[PDB]
């Protein structure tokens, strides 16, 4: 069956009060929120994720001493005996659990309650971050959707949201490593990089996982 996976429609990232504001991220509400109740796609189940940080998350610059936001990290893994390392970027500080910031946006929240909706969390742990709604960039911790998705017979995913090349991106490459089939629909996503070039990049690594990209 077709699952609809709605990444990160958060304050933090929508709102331009927000911290880490995606440009022109506010179109996405309205397109995003009809996509949600369209009858024509078909959804059997929909999914909706949200970035859910404790305030002293490794990712946020602000837990680093002599290190600013938007620098380059180099993370290591958590696990014992493992000393293998991940570049990474120190973030403003953005989706911290239980704060205007980590909601989802308002017309997201009311379909959420309204309809039930699924609500899967990720970057919950404090010393990982997470890009993919499936599990951590180590893959050592598993988020929950995966299972749910199999609850619901699953055999494709449907994924849209922000950011575009961050948590879209890592989130379509898992759901296509899990087997399923997946596809971005790219109208109803946008970058934190309001560099165009950045499309086609993201654009040509998901073709490259066989993860099928179009715009609507
Ligand atoms: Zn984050």
């Amino acid at each position: 069956m077709k699952t609809l996976i709605v990444v990160d429609m958060q304050n933090d990232f929508i709102s331009p009060l927000g911290s880490l504001t995606v440009p022109k991220g506010e179109e996405l509400i309205n397109p995003i929120s009809d996509l949600m109740q369209d009858a024509d796609r078909d959804w059997h189940r929909i999914v909706v994720t949200r970035d859910w940080h404790p305030s002293r998350h490794i990712s946020f610059a602000k837990n680093h001493k002599d290190k600013e936001p938007y620098s380059t990290y180099t993370y290591h893994s958590p696990r014992p005996g493992d000393d293998s390392t991940q570049e990474g970027i120190l973030w403003p500080v953005h989706c911290v659990k239980n704060t205007w910031g980590s909601q989802l946006v308002d017309q997201i929240m009311d379909q959420v309650v309204t309809k039930h909706i699924k609500i899967v969390d990720k970057g919950f742990l404090t010393d990982r971050e997470y890009y993919s709604a499936f599990h951590d960039i180590w893959n050592f911790h598993k988020t929950d959707m995966n299972k749910y998705l199999e609850k619901h017979h699953t055999d494709e995913v449907y994924i849209v949201g922000v950011a575009l090349e961050y948590c879209v991106k890592a989130t379509a490459i898992s759901a296509a490593e899990l087997g399923y089939k997946t596809t971005v629909l790219l109208d109803y996503t946008r970058p934190i990089s309001d560099d165009p070039e950045v499309i086609n990049k993201v654009k040509e690594e998901l073709k490259a996982h066989n993860i099928n990209v179009v715009d609507k």
